[PDB]
């Protein structure tokens, strides 16, 4: 099984809520929601610039019913507080120009649009730490070689997006009740 391990090094609660840090403390803070583009609201998933802050308590789900997570499942990721104007909790990752990018919808989408995280164990590391993998769908399935990184737009917003250099490498954190 191999379970995903928290920060405070106990065993990741499939449908738990933890802020998603970034190793390093300098890399910045929690995950969070921004207005960027178009958008009518806050539907893009960013990085705060802030350490002391753990960002938004974010559910971390497989779709089973199992009390914890195998490292090798696909995981949906939602935050416990969306912003009013998102129909549901879930992340999803939407094409574009610029690249894939993590964002939140004003509609609710299937279980196979959400369900399309993986998290990566860090080797090399005392404390439990993971990469980020974004899992496509080829024919019917699903393939996971691609990782969510940082790409800083013109106003400084730290948007979660697929990049092919310096990953994100988190330790999730248990959020309190």
């Amino acid at each position: 099984d191999d379970d995903l391990v928290d920060a405070e090094g106990n065993l990741v609660e499939n449908g738990g809520t933890y802020y998603l840090l970034p190793h390093i403390w300098a890399h910045g803070g929690g995950i969070e929601t921004a207005k960027t583009g178009n958008e009518p609201c806050p539907l893009t998933v960013v990085r705060s610039p802030n350490e002391v802050s753990k960002g938004e308590p974010i559910r971390i789900s497989s779709q089973f019913l199992s009390l914890f997570i195998p490292r090798g499942s696909l995981v949906a990721l939602g935050f416990a507080n969306p912003p009013s104007c998102a129909a549901s909790p879930w992340m999803t990752v939407v094409d574009s120009p610029q690249g894939p990018a993590v964002k939140l919808s004003q509609q609710k989408l299937p279980e196979k649009d959400i369900l399309v995280f993986k998290f990566e164990k860090v080797s090399h590391s005392n404390i439990h730490v993971y990469k980020l993998l974004y899992c496509q769908h080829d024919e019917e399935d699903v393939k996971c070689d691609q990782y969510i990184g940082i790409h800083r737009d013109r106003n400084g917003n730290r948007r979660l997006v697929v990049t092919e250099e310096n990953p994100l490498e988190l330790v999730l954190l248990k959020a309190k009740s």
